């Protein structure tokens, strides 16, 4: 299991934007091996906003398929370009090593 | 929903050692208002291993709660420095604005 991120650094108060757009339904979410998506809000930020798109993926190779699908072409297409709101922008990728569940659904 | 997140730069080879203390059942799931756990390890680090430790929580308060426990002072009596392979240590909250499950294609 995999997770990548996209946390975008923001110049402050416009935030709010860029959640927007990843506020609907979308295709990603009909790949196969996909898990979840969701955006963060980082808290405390002083100077600028940050948030952080997320997707999780049994395996890195689905992640892949879904960036050479046209679905993601399609997805990458009529972005307005980055915003210019973007400072910077960090991909990452994370390999899930252990998962502890509560002991509600337990 | 907020996430909280303990990100730990550790020796290039040693981060195995941080994963391992998290690799077992802990009291933290036992919370009110827990909604699990993960440990990740970041892909291509270069000079150093990147361990996050990441918690999930319905509300701040909830999290508030275990921090305020008996638990979590007895899992933190320390008392006693980081072992040496642990360089640093980054806190960070997230508030989650988006969340898109897996979807059937049709
Ligand atoms: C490298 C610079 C990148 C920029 C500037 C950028 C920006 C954007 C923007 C503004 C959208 C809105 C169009 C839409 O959501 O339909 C979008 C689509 C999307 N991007 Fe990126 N993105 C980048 C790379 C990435 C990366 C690394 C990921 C990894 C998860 C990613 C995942 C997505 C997803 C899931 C969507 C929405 C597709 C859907 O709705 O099905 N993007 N991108
Ligand atoms: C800032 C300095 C910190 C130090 C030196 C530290 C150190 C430790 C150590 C050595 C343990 C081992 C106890 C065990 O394995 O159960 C532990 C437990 C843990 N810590 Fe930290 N910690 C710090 C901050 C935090 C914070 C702010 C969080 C907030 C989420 C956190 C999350 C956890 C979790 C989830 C556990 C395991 C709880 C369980 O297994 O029930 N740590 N901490």
């Amino acid at each position: 299991m995999i997770i990548v991120t996209n946390t975008a650094k923001i110049t402050k108060g416009n935030g709010h934007k860029l959640i927007e757009r990843f506020n609907k339904v979308g295709k990603v979410e009909t790949m196969p091996g996909f898990l979840g998506l969701e955006v963060l809000l980082t808290q405390n930020t002083v100077d600028y906003d940050e948030v952080t798109i997320s997707t999780r993926w049994n395996a890195k190779e689905d992640f892949q398929g879904w960036t050479k699908s046209a679905a993601f072409k399609d997805a990458h297409s009529h972005q307005g370009g980055m915003p210019e709101y973007i400072l910077d922008n960090k991909i990452a990728y994370y390999d899930v090593k252990v998962v502890r569940m509560p002991m509600a659904a337990a």
